[PDB]
């Protein structure tokens, strides 16, 4: 029993974190087989970052301009290239701790675990969701750049995120492991802002199902609604539209608790219009939106890695 | 920027998790050097839940009655003994993945990471605190027993909790790694009730200092308070008493933000009176009490 914001065990990813230094910039790289992946902005100085030409800045660099440290050993860089916004440094040694892995791109609303590191040294792990505005509500201090986000399914690590930058509102922007930004962001020291965020409706409903499974039932009512009725309410409170795919994904939770998704929507409608009237749900006074349906089912059935 | 409940990286603990079976009971054990630590109730049948006589059940066991599984490998048990409520199984292989570690007994209000495990396989990692009533608000299904709580400071793993049982209120009780329970609990299925849960006042203050460091000042006020007047108000909201120790411990965060401990106590007093008025502090609509002064200095520097 109980319900906690739960990260994947980080051990398979800890074995891949290295320090990458180019001149006076140090940040984190991901070492898989014989390639280290890290943000391309590692080749920039303060001045360069104002308006960088990357293909230009990179052409000037020799392999020995990249110091890669794995724990307290040196890796020899034998090659370098860019893919979008990530620098791929080829090294002479395959990482013997390389796990089974894939690079995947996640959709907004999907969650993942972030291993925060500093100087190639993992310091913490937390669970994040990709916001609808493509930012993450992370916790990063200077030297966190190149920290990665991952999911585990069976023994296979799915890397989905690499940290590139903080936005002026305290939130974080990065790329998939192929160097494609999540959101309308660029790796340049310029004026960029998080767009208006919205609430991930399917995740709130998942968390309401988590609450019911843990015996927190006060918000249930006799009422049901329709998608269209509900979506007009959602739009009004800055909630993402709920689609038929969403209802289908919540299906198992609807069957395990006897509460139909449009039944639970009628509960969420009422929490949106009236508030929580002094009560909490799973010890929270806000509606939690960073648990997916899969996350609720996984934690309430004890799947291991 | 940002502020998140962060757990420690779990890798050093994952390399220590095994499966212990005795009869038809399977739970988790912690493999360090050539010893596997697990809850002694692994040797209980359903006949033994209310009034187990552990010394009598244990003396009836051989080494070969204990199946220990590390991944796919079976480990050979060459010795067994009981220390308080933990069973210590000696095995013939030292765990090659043994980290630098120590056992520590923690005080209420202290935080640690839990590696939740089933059948010796890690499922997830989360951060929690020892509540004043010596329980933890964890996430634990059947088979999670022997999952451990830990802190990692530099490269050294401090093991501070092993999970033994769920209380009727859905909260969790367990031991240090010397097998002494936290709180008044016992490894018996008789009625035991969690003492009243209180809010960890020193932690809420630390988190209010965190909100100032990250640039939020809306809840400060012009008042101060005496220690004793603070405690007289706070206990009416089920808050733990703040001691001179807690006031000393908040010293660095005071110095860093230029807000005296007793001025921050005055703010908390007003927060308890007013609630938030639709505002949030570090993304929360309640007062967070599961970050310690030490965690705030760690995550905000
Ligand atoms: C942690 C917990 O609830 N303890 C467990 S796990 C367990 C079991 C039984 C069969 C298959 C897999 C796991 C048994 C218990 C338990 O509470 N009772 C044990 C007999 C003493």
């Amino acid at each position: 029993s109980g319900f906690r914001k739960m990260a994947f065990p980080s051990g398979k990813v800890e074995g891949c974190m290295v320090q990458v230094t180019c001149g006076t910039t140090t940040l984190n790289g991901l070492w898989l087989d014989d390639v280290v992946y890290c943000p391309r902005h590692v080749i920039c100085t303060s001045e360069d970052m104002l308006n960088p030409n990357y293909e230009d800045l990179l052409i000037r660099k020799s392999n020995h301009n990249f110091l890669v440290q794995a724990g307290n050993v040196q890796l020899r860089v034998i090659g370098h290239s860019m893919q979008n916004c990530v620098l791929k440094l080829k090294v002479d040694t395959a990482n013997p701790k390389t796990p089974k892995y894939k690079f995947v791109r996640i959709q907004p609303g999907q969650t993942f675990s972030v291993l925060a590191c500093y100087n190639g040294s993992p310091s913490g792990v937390y669970q994040c969701a990709m916001r609808p505005n493509f930012t993450i509500k992370g916790s990063f201090l200077n030297g966190s750049c190149g920290s990665v986000g991952f999911n585990i399914d069976y023994d296979c690590v799915s890397f989905c995120y690499m940290h590139h930058m903080e936005l002026p509102t305290g939130v974080h922007a990065g790329t998939d492991l192929e160097g494609n930004f999540y959101g309308p962001f660029v790796d340049r020291q310029t004026a960029q802002a998080a767009g208006t965020d919205t609430t991930i409706t399917v995740n709130v409903l998942a968390w309401l199902y988590a609450a019911v499974i843990n015996g927190d039932r006060w918000f249930l009512n006799r009422f049901t609604t329709t998608l269209n009725d509900f979506n007009l309410v959602a739009m009004k409170y800055n909630y993402e539209p709920l689609t038929q795919d969403h209802v289908d994904i919540l299906g198992p939770l609807s069957a395990q608790t006897g509460i139909a998704v449009l039944d639970m929507c009628a509960s969420l409608k009422e929490l949106l219009q009236n508030g929580m009237n002094g009560r909490t749900i799973l010890g929270s006074a806000l509606l939690e939106d960073e648990f997916t349906p899969f996350d609720v089912v996984r934690q309430c059935s004890g799947v291991t890695f």
